[PDB]
RNA sequence: AAAAAAA
């Protein structure tokens, strides 16, 4: 039900001086007064209600407000510094040239409760109020997008920033970060049509780009569909002065009431609202809407000291300590970043294979395959290469050499490719793949892999994967034609990493000598993530080794945009059933890693998902009562950590080193959480993964779980690196994403995977 | 779809 109290802060790893974009807030101890605001009509969006309050605050200065300046939620909440005569109800107010406004007093918001909640005794309404104060004035000036703000200097990038009030130990802080987002450019639709008579293929793409967007007339209409018929032919039921309803072409209607004759009658019409039709000549896309979905990569990113400068530049630009509404309440936001002292954990040694074994020691989150080979190499006796690019643009000599080098490296990689390709084909057409794909497994018993080669963007990868893992059960490895003409000793080396484990092999295992005490008993590791598009796809992956290296995946479909997992009881049980079949043991502890859950869903996710993970254990045996560790991981937060000393920055990114852990200062005051940069930053500013532990029966310490989380990120089997999140939560992302390429019993039947592929990691 | 990182 409720999260556990933080056990400790731990003492592991070397200390490092850092900075965070958390800015301390000097909060007064006065009370805040909340007022509900019911305005008619209630249909108006966020921005208009803020203008209504903005107009009535000046209008009724003598009547009700006076010296005070009120902050506005944007909907139905209004906080003030000191009380108003409005208290006890009631005032009904008009806004002149139509809105009737009602200001009703609610309750007093005591700020000391926060000053007390950070030192014993977490009132959401108080933190809800402090954000409204800081959010209010930037909402006036800039265009708000969720929590972030943006301004205006066929997509277009708008540079803005993010703002949020977050609680921390002993005090309150303000989180600010530079943010950029793609926005649909304020274009006339005719140029929006131009930038993306129309053919059915020419037309159907435009409908995908503009559906659900808002346009104006040369009113506010949200587009629903793009007509098949042009303006000169599309009709609508027009009534006449007589009363009878004749059919009228949309081109001729503008020719009568609006005196406008269309220049582009051959183009279709934007359907707005039903029964309304608008041609493309008179429509401009509404400015200020976030885009739903190379040049965008150059504007984004920058060194970590570069981003650290922009946040401080922006902190100078806003100057929150001189914000008239922040002045009214007395809040003071420090102009300096918060100094935090993190800890860099030791990376676990990694045992490789072959008779020469070896011990890879990761430095800056990287090691190499050099003078090493696989812990459990899989010698491939036979396989079938199937290139899908023509010998007009490819040649046997490529594949004669591509396999020549590939065989040479797998010889060094520990999975010796001793056989030779049973056949080597050229085949084109996504449809003819399946008939060929059927004929290859029958010709060769003990067959393993099929190296299909795919040139550029193509939906054949969807069918090669759909027919590959769900039906017949053969292994499948894809590679672009761009990588068969050019073979560097690493492009092929990362391939042998994926292929070996996809054939049941073990590329590497953590040093068992140096391992936390949670491995003294049998323990299973789970990862879950939901990817939304109609149906949301949920995947749950479970540990199968005690190393732990090999995993197994279960993926289901569920309600559109649903973040909870109802089939968690079914999937965890099925996952944990496969654990006994492979390990011969029952896992004493379940370590659940959950991804994609915001704190607004913590009480909703933990309640159901922990009960489902307990329903899974109880269906096995009446007394199978292991310990559940519920860990929500977060990568889409906004916390940033920068190095105080230039002698600790790593690479051109200037980012923090791998294994940087933070328990103090900027974490949740009472509960148990921490930020952990398991990886090293190659590009831009690193975003350290945050782990909030909602349930823990296993009685973990802060150290042991932080080291366990760090060690699991090394166990990724697709690169010689540490990664963003632990491998279970990472593998869950692949599986739910792999099910997307599998295109209502048939959907679950399409997402269901074959038995022989379910044996190991088809997804890696 | 060699891979990680970056929105």
């Amino acid at each position: 039900f409720k999260p556990p109290p933080r056990p400790d802060f731990g003492t592991s790893g070397r200390t490092i001086k850092l900075q965070a974009n958390f800015f301390e807030m000097d909060i007064p101890k006065i009370d805040i007064y909340h007022y509900e605001l019911d305005i008619k009509p209630e249909k108006c969006p966020r921005r208009v209600n803020r203008e209504i309050v903005e107009h009535m605050v000046q209008h009724f200065k003598t009547q009700i407000f006076g010296d005070r300046k009120p902050v506005f939620d944007g909907r139905k909440n209004l906080y003030t510094a000191m009380p108003l005569p409005i208290g006890r109800d009631k005032v009904e107010l008009e806004v002149t040239l139509i809105f009737k406004v009602s200001i009703k007093w609610v309750s007093c918001v005591s700020l000391q409760a926060l000053h007390d909640a950070l030192s014993g005794r977490v009132p959401f309404e108080t933190i809800q109020a402090l954000d409204v104060v800081m959010r209010h004035l930037p909402s006036m000036r800039y265009t708000p997008v969720g929590r972030s703000f943006f301004t205006a200097s066929g997509r277009e990038v708008w540079f803005g920033f993010h703002q949020s009030v977050r609680p921390s130990l002993w005090k309150m802080m303000l989180n600010i970060d530079v943010s950029a987002t793609a926005f649909y450019k304020a274009q006339p639709v005719i140029e929006f049509v131009c930038e993306v008579p129309l053919t059915d293929s020419q037309r159907v793409k435009f409908t995908k780009e503009i559906k659900g967007l808002k346009v104006e007339i040369t009113r506010k209409y949200r587009v629903c569909n793009v007509t098949r018929r042009p303006a000169s032919h599309q009709t609508f039921p027009l009534q006449q002065e007589s009363g009878q309803t004749v059919e009228c072409t949309v081109a001729q209607y503008f020719k009568d009431r609006h005196k406008l004759v269309l220049r582009y009658p051959h183009l279709p019409c934007l359907q707005v609202g039903k029964h309304t039709y608008l041609p493309l000549e008179v429509c401009n896309i509404v400015a200020g809407q976030r885009c739903i979905k190379s040049t965008a990569a150059r504007a984004t990113a920058r060194s970590a000291p570069d981003r650290q400068e922009e946040i401080s530049k922006l902190m100078r630009s806003a100057d929150f300590n001189t914000d008239p509404y922040v002045r009214e309440f007395g809040i003071m936001v420090k102009d300096e970043m918060t100094d935090v002292t993190g800890r860099v954990l030791q990376p676990p040694s990694i045992l490789y294979g072959g008779r020469n074994k070896a011990i890879a020691t990761p430095v800056q989150g990287v090691w190499d395959m050099r003078n090493k080979q696989f812990h459990t190499g899989i010698e491939i006796k036979v396989w079938a290469i199937a290139c899908f690019a023509p010998q007009r643009q490819c040649t046997e000599v490529h594949l004669k050499s591509f396999t020549e080098q590939l065989r040479k490296i797998s010889r060094d990689a520990g999975m010796p490719i001793q056989g030779q390709p049973c056949f080597c084909k050229y085949a084109q057409g996504a449809d003819s793949v399946e008939p060929m794909f059927r004929h290859l497994k029958n010709t060769y018993a003990g067959l393993q892999l099929v190296v299909v080669i795919l040139p550029g963007k193509t939906p054949v990868y969807a069918e090669v994967k759909r027919v590959g893992d769900t039906v017949l059960g053969m292994a499948t490895q894809c590679v672009q034609m761009k990588n068969v003409q050019r073979t560097t000793p690493q492009t092929l080396s990362n391939l042998c990493l994926k292929i070996n484990v996809k054939l049941g092999g073990v590329n590497n295992i953590l040093l068992p000598q140096g391992r936390p005490p949670v491995f003294q008993q049998p323990v299973i590791f789970l990862g879950a993530d939901v990817t939304h598009p109609k149906p949301s796809i949920a995947a749950v992956v479970g540990s199968m080794d005690a190393h732990p290296n090999r995993y197994c995946a279960t993926v289901r479909v569920q309600q559109h945009r649903q973040e909870i997992i109802q089939d968690l009881a079914a999937m965890v049980r099925e996952l944990l059933i496969q654990f006994y079949k492979s390990t011969r043991f029952k896992p004493t502890r379940i370590i659940f890693y959950r991804d994609g859950v915001s704190e607004g869903q913590f009480q909703q996710v933990l309640h159901h998902e922990l009960l489902a993970i307990r329903e899974a254990c109880i269906k096995l045996e009446k007394d199978y009562q292991p310990g559940i560790t519920f860990i929500v991981v977060q990568k889409r937060h906004h916390t940033r950590l920068f190095c105080t000393d230039k002698n600790e920055r790593v690479g051109k990114s200037g980012n923090i080193p791998a294994g940087t852990t933070v328990d103090t200062k900027i974490t949740h005051p009472t509960e148990f959480d921490f930020y952990l940069c398991s990886h090293a930053g190659i590009q831009g500013t690193s975003r350290p993964s945050h782990y909030h532990v909602l349930w823990d029966d296993n009685r973990f310490s802060s150290d042991e779980l932080q080291i366990l989380t760090y060690q699991l990120c090394h166990t990724y089997v697709r690169c010689t690196r540490s990664v963003s999140i632990p491998a279970p939560a990472y593998y869950a992302h692949l599986v739910a994403f792999r099910a997307r390429y599998h295109l209502h019993q048939a959907l679950a039947k399409a997402v269901q995977v074959h038995q022989d592929t379910l044996r190991t990691m088809y997804f890696a």
